[PDB]
C-alpha cells in the first residue's frame, strides 16, 4: 500500500505546516503537524479543559473501533518550552488513503498556552524514532513503524513548499517531484533523531568551507541553526545585519538581496536561496526583518528546520539500519 497527503503553510511566514489525518470510525479529520523531531501523536480532544480549547476535537466515544489502554498516561515539552498531557486510546488512523490499524492517539486532557493561542493545529504527529515516545509504563510506535509491514517500501518523503502547497507521500519516490538524482548519507539514532554530519558549507559566491556540523533533520522547527561562527560568516556578507539582543537574533533591512546558503550531502550540494533566509518583518509595516539562519549555541544541537528542508526534496529511510537522502528540486 501506499498514501499521499497535501501539506500547507499554516501564515504567511511558513511557520509551520499543516497535514489531514482521518481518525476513527466514523472518520473524524484534524489538521496535524507532521514533526521529524519527536515521537507521540497527540490531539485536542473531548477531554481538554473546555478554558484550554479555542481547534477541532477528537471525541473517542463517537468512534466505534477506539479502545482504552488501560493504565497508560503521556507528558512532553518541546524546546520552546511548550507542553501537553493526557491519557491514551487505540484506533483506526488514516493519512492520505494509507490506513494503519491499532494507531495510539494521545488525547490531551491540558494544553500550555502557546497550543491553546494557535487556531490552525489540531494536535502533533511524530516521526522521530520510536524510542523517544513519552507514554509510560510501555513506549508506544509511530504511526511510521505501524506502516512498515503494509508499504511497498519502508520510506516517507517531505516535500515542502515556500509559501505555497506540498505534500508527504507513504511507501514511494515520486521521481516526477525533484531534479538530479537523491545522495544518502549516513542516520546516527544515539539521541532518537535524524541525525546526520553535513560536510561542510558555502556563503553565496564564496568558497566551500570543509568543516563537519552535526544536526538534525526537524520539520516541527521553523528556523535553520547552526555554529556560532558559520552564522557570523553568513552575515558578515549583508551591510545592514546585526545581532539584537532585544529581539532575539539577527536582524537586517527588508530591502536588502540576501546571499544564498549552500550545505553539503556527501559529495552533493544543496542551495538555499537567498529569499527561503529572509523569515519576514518583525512586525507588519517594520523596515527591519528576522534572520532565517541563527546561532545553535542557545540550544546546544544544530538544526535543520523548516528554511533548509523546503529548499530539497527529502527522503527518510527507514530500514533496518536507517539512512537520510536529499534532492535539488
Ligand atoms: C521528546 C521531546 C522532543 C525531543 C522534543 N523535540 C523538540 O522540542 C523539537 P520539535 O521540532 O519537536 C518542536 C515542535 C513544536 C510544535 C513545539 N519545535 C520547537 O520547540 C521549536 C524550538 C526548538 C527546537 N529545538 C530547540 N528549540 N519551535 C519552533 O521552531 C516554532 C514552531 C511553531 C511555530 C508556529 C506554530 C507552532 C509551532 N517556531 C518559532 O519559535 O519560530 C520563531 C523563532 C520564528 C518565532
Amino acid at each position: 500500500s501506499t498514501g499521499s497527503a497535501t501539506t500547507t503553510p499554516i501564515d504567511s511566514l511558513d511557520d509551520a505546516y499543516i497535514t489531514p489525518v482521518q481518525i476513527g470510525t466514523p472518520a473524524q479529520t484534524l489538521n496535524l503537524d507532521f514533526d521529524t523531531g519527536s515521537s507521540d501523536l497527540w490531539v485536542f480532544s473531548s477531554e481538554t479543559t473546555a478554558s484550554e480549547v479555542x481547534q477541532t476535537i477528537y471525541t473517542p466515544s463517537k468512534s466505534t473501533t477506539a479502545k482504552l489502554l488501560s493504565g497508560a498516561t503521556w507528558s512532553i515539552s518541546y524546546g520552546d518550552g511548550s507542553s501537553s498531557s493526557g491519557d491514551v486510546y487505540t484506533d483506526t488512523v488514516s493519512v492520505g488513503g494509507l490506513t494503519v490499524t491499532g494507531q495510539a492517539v494521545e488525547s490531551a486532557k491540558k494544553v500550555s498556552s502557546s497550543f491553546t493561542e494557535d487556531s490552525t493545529i489540531d494536535g502533533l504527529l511524530g516521526l522521530a524514532f520510536s524510542t523517544l515516545n513519552t507514554v509510560s509504563p510501555t513506549q508506544q510506535k509511530t504511526f511510521f513503524d505501524n506502516a512498515k509491514a503494509s508499504l511497498d517500501s519502508p520510506v516517507f518523503t517531505a516535500d515542502l513548499g515556500y509559501h505555497a502547497p506540498g505534500t508527504y507521500n507513504f511507501g514511494f519516490i515520486d521521481t516526477t517531484a525533484y531534479t538530479g538524482s537523491i545522495t544518502y548519507t549516513a542516520v546516527s539514532t544515539k539521541q532518537g533523531f535524524w541525525e546526520w554530519t553535513s560536510t561542510g558549507y558555502a556563503v553565496g559566491s564564496g568558497t566551500f568551507k570543509s568543516t563537519s556540523i552535526d544536526g538534525i533533520a526537524d520539520t516541527g522547527t521553523t528556523l535553520l541553526y547552526l555554529p556560532a561562527t558559520v552564522v557570523s560568516a553568513y552575515w558578515a556578507q549583508v551591510s545592514g545585519a546585526k545581532s539584537s539582543s532585544s529581539v532575539g537574533g539577527y536582524v537586517f533591512p527588508c530591502s536588502a538581496t540576501l546571499p544564498s546558503f549552500t550545505f553539503g550531502v556527501g559529495s552533493a550540494r544543496i542551495v538555499i536561496p537567498g529569499d527561503y533566509i529572509d523569515f519576514g518583518p518583525i512586525s507588519t509595516g517594520s523596515s527591519s526583518c528576522f534572520g532565517g539562519i541563527q546561532s545553535s549555541a542557545g540550544i546546544g544541537i544544530n538544526i535543520f528546520g523548516d528554511v533548509a528542508l523546503k529548499a530539497a526534496f527529502v527522503v527518510f529511510n527507514g530500514a533496518t539500519t536507517p539512512t537520510l537522502g536529499f534532492a535539488s528540486k
